[PDB]
């Protein structure tokens, strides 16, 4: 189970895939090359 981009993330290890826990907020993972 992994969240995708836009979505609460309980993981930063990009939760999903390619992306990242947004630690800055909104906290929902956002695309790791726009992080």
């Amino acid at each position: 189970a992994c969240r995708e981009w836009l979505g609460g993330c309980s993981k930063d290890a990009d939760c999903c895939a390619h992306l990242a826990c947004r630690k800055k907020w909104p906290y929902h993972c956002v695309w790791d090359w726009t992080v």
